[PDB]
């Protein structure tokens, strides 16, 4: 019935897996090939047997680079999506920057001789840590058509997120110092429109550069996320309706039914 569901039914241990179902291979972006970005790494799926994927574009913080978020393009990539992880075209872009850099990115897969044929150009999302949270929100908020927005201990100077039509989950670390949860993720989500499908998740304890580093928690929400709404896989949604009871997550809030 769905035609973009990928991958045998779910489970709690099949989304925190380390490695999803599909094997995966990658490809480079130099920085002379990127245009509107400063290059990136392409995972992919190689079996094509079950057709096209969603694609997914991953922007790191300020000052940082690709290294700081590597670990979520083949764990995102194996449960059935093209990811690329950015560098930004100087270490010093701003979130609104980051956001251009993220749709620039996406956009350079429709050309892609590696991985044109394997993506379905209808279906992509942003994701980000910090600066390129902000950068995620930003691309949504000027981009209607994306399917899903992550920004991950987001910060922007900008509060207001009422132009996102894009599903986004919103995830805070509970004592971040650099980009507080009450002055940036908690304002990003209330400011999102009522009838958005829409997320927060808090991590328990943890601090703003939980992202740079494997955090399942992190993972399975963000796999759960792109599932349900890059692919409208509705086998996905058991994890975010009801509200799931993580220990490592500290506070929750989701718009169930999605």
């Amino acid at each position: 019935e769905n035609p973009y569901e990928r991958g045998p039914d779910p489970t709690e241990s099949s989304i925190e897996a380390v490695r999803g179902p599909f094997a995966v291979a990658q490809t480079t972006v130099s920085r002379l090939q990127a245009d509107g970005f400063g290059g990136g790494t392409i995972y992919y799926p190689t079996d094509t047997s079950q057709g096209t994927f969603g694609a997914v574009a991953i922007s790191p913080g300020f000052t940082a680079g690709q290294e700081s978020i590597a670990w979520l393009g083949p764990r995102i990539a194996s449960q059935g999506f093209v990811v690329i992880t950015i560098d930004t075209i100087t270490r010093l872009d701003q979130p609104d920057s980051r956001g251009r850099q993220l749709q620039a990115a996406l956009d350079h897969l429709r050309t892609n001789s590696v991985v044109r044929n394997r993506i379905d150009p209808n279906r992509m999302a942003v994701m980000g840590h910090s600066m390129g949270g902000g950068g995620a929100l930003s691309a949504a908020a000027n981009n209607t058509s994306l399917e899903a927005a992550i920004p991950l201990q987001g910060w922007h100077t900008r509060k207001n997120w009422s132009s996102v039509r894009t599903p986004t989950l919103v995830v805070g670390a509970q004592l971040d110092t650099i980009a507080p949860v009450s002055s940036h993720s908690e304002a990003f989500y209330n400011s999102l429109p009522s009838d958005l499908d829409k997320a927060y998740m808090e991590l328990r304890g943890a601090s703003h550069f939980v992202s740079n580093t494997p955090d399942t928690t992190t993972a399975k929400y963000s796999i759960a996320w792109l599932k349900r709404f890059v692919d409208n896989d509705l086998r996905y949604e058991q994890f975010l309706c009801p509200a799931p009871d993580d220990f490592a997550i500290s506070e929750y809030r989701a718009t169930c039914p999605f």
